[PDB]
């Protein structure tokens, strides 16, 4: 249910950082 | 209180989505 | 539980914002 939805959050911390890791990567190169 | 909360991991995960795509597009852009 | 998950959620909801922008500013300077 909510081990479901800590799972939604999960996922979303997860992504989170990757996008963050990324749009930090081009801001620098671009 | 559900509502809410099962609505706004809605907007988010729309958004996780979008940009997932949009940041692809332009790293792809920028090779 | 809930407040923590409505937490996540919250905090979750402010990165997000501020990666939309981000991604726009990008999509400028190209």
């Amino acid at each position: 249910r909510m081990k479901q939805l800590e799972d939604k959050v999960e996922e979303l911390l997860s992504k989170a950082y990757h996008l963050e890791n990324e749009v930090a990567r081009l801001k620098k190169l671009v």
